[PDB]
C-alpha cells in the first residue's frame, strides 16, 4: 500500500564493486518485499538496470530525481530513514505515503543520507528524518538496505516492536 523508495543518489560517485553491492541489496530488498505486502528506485539510470540481476518488470524504476517521482504521484511528505536524526521512527509515521532508503554503502561511514533530506526539502517536500534504534543506540542495527526494509516491515506488517524487529533482522 505505501511506497518503499530506494534513492540511488550518489550512484556515479561509487566504485564498480560498490555499485554491484547496491544492486544486490536492492534485489534482496525486492525479494523481501515479495514475502510481505511497491519498491521504487529513483535515480535509476541505465547502468543500475544493467547491474540489477533481478526482474526490472517487477519493480518501479525512475531515472529522474526522487522529488520528481514524489510530485508525479501526489506525495508531499515522506519518512527518510536516517541514522543521523534525533527522533526515532514510531507508529505515528506509518501514515505517510512513502518511505525512502538511500542507496548507499560504506567502505569509514560518513554522513550521507541527511543530504538526501536537504535535497528533498529544497524541492519543497516535507521530510521526517527517522532513525531506527536498538535500546536507544543505533549500534547493533544492521544498516544494509534490505535489512532496514525488513526492520520496518516487521513493525508495520507483523506488528513487532522496534527492538524485536531489529534483533530478528540482526
Ligand atoms: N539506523 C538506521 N536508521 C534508519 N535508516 C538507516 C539506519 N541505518 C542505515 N539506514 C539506511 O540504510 C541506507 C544505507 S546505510 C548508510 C551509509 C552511510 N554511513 C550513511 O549513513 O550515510 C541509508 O540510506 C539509510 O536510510
Amino acid at each position: 500500500w505505501p511506497y518503499f523508495i530506494i534513492d540511488l543518489y550518489h550512484w556515479d560517485k561509487h566504485t564498480q564493486k560498490e555499485k554491484g553491492k547496491i544492486a544486490l541489496q536492492v534485489n534482496q530488498s525486492y525479494g523481501l518485499l515479495r514475502d510481505y505486502f511497491e519498491l521504487a528506485v529513483t535515480w535509476a539510470n541505465e547502468e543500475f538496470r544493467e547491474m540489477f540481476h533481478g526482474p526490472l518488470d517487477r519493480i518501479t524504476t525512475y531515472g529522474g530525481p526522487t522529488s520528481e517521482f514524489l510530485k508525479e504521484n501526489g506525495i508531499n511528505e515522506v519518512v527518510l530513514l536516517d541514522p543521523w536524526a534525533e527522533e526515532v521512527l514510531s507508529e505515528k509515521d506509518f501514515d505517510v505515503k512513502a518511505f525512502i532508503i538511500g542507496g548507499i554503502v560504506d567502505t569509514n561511514k560518513k554522513k550521507t543520507t541527511p543530504k538526501i533530506g536537504e535535497e528533498l526539502e529544497s524541492a519543497g517536500i516535507k521530510v521526517r528524518r527517522r532513525k531506527i534504534v536498538l535500546r536507544g543506540d543505533v549500534v547493533g542495527v544492521p544498516d544494509r538496505i534490505n535489512r532496514i526494509l525488513g526492520i520496518i516491515l516487521k513493525m508495520m506488517v507483523e506488528g513487532k516492536s522496534m527492538d524485536e524487529a531489529v534483533y530478528e533482522m540482526q
